C-alpha cells in the first residue's frame, strides 16, 4: 500500500501548507496589535466625557467669579458716584 | 516496514491536530487584542494621577481668587460704613 | 520506495518542528499585547496636546481674573485715599 501512504502524505502536506499560510497571516496581525507596555489601561485614564465634566465644573466656578467681579466693579462705581 | 510508516504518519497527524487547535485558540485571542491604530500610547496621554494634579492646582488658584474676592467685598463694606 | 517515503516524512517532521517553534513564539508575543477590554480607544481620550490646550485656556481666564482683581484693589486704594 505505497500509493495509500502517498495519499496520506499529500493530505498532510496540504494541512501543513494551510497552517503555514495561517501562521503568516497571524504574525502580520500580531504586529498590528498594541503592547501592554506601550499603553495605559482604563483604570489609569479619564475619558473625554470625564474630562469634559471636570472642565465644565471649572468653567462654572470661573463664571461665578466673573459675576462676583462684575458686581464689585459696579459697587465701586456706586461708591465713586460714577 | 509499512506498519512503521503508518506509526510515523499517525504521530504526524496528532501533531497537526494539536497545532490546528492551538491556531484556532490563537486566532480568537488575537481578535480580543487592541490595534495600535485604535489606541494612544503612554507618551500621548496623561494619567488620572497627572490630571488630578493639574486640576488640584487649578482648584488652588480658584480658592486663592475666592479669598481675594471675599476680602475685597469686606473692604467695600468698610468703605460704605456698612 | 520506502526510502522515498522516509524522506518525505523527515521533511514533514522538520516543517512541523519549525511551525511548533513559531507557535511558541506567537503565544508569548500575544501575551504581551493589550486587550480591547482593558484599554480606551482614541475616540474616548484626549491627548496631552489637547489637555494642554484646554489647560492653557483656563490659565488665560485665571490670569485675566487676577488682572481684574488687581485693578479693583487699586480702585479701592484710590477710594480710600491710600
Amino acid at each position: 500500500g505505497m500509493k495509500q501512504i502517498e495519499m496520506k502524505i499529500e493530505e498532510i502536506l496540504s494541512k501543513i501548507y494551510h497552517i503555514e499560510n495561517e501562521i503568516a497571516r497571524i504574525k502580520k496581525l500580531i504586529n498590528l496589535k498594541a503592547n501592554k507596555a506601550d499603553v495605559y489601561t482604563k483604570d489609569q485614564l479619564y475619558t473625554k466625557t470625564e474630562i469634559n465634566s471636570q472642565m465644565k465644573q471649572i468653567e462654572w466656578k470661573i463664571e461665578e467669579i466673573l459675576s462676583k467681579i462684575y458686581h464689585i466693579e459696579n459697587e465701586i462705581a456706586r461708591i465713586k458716584k460714577l
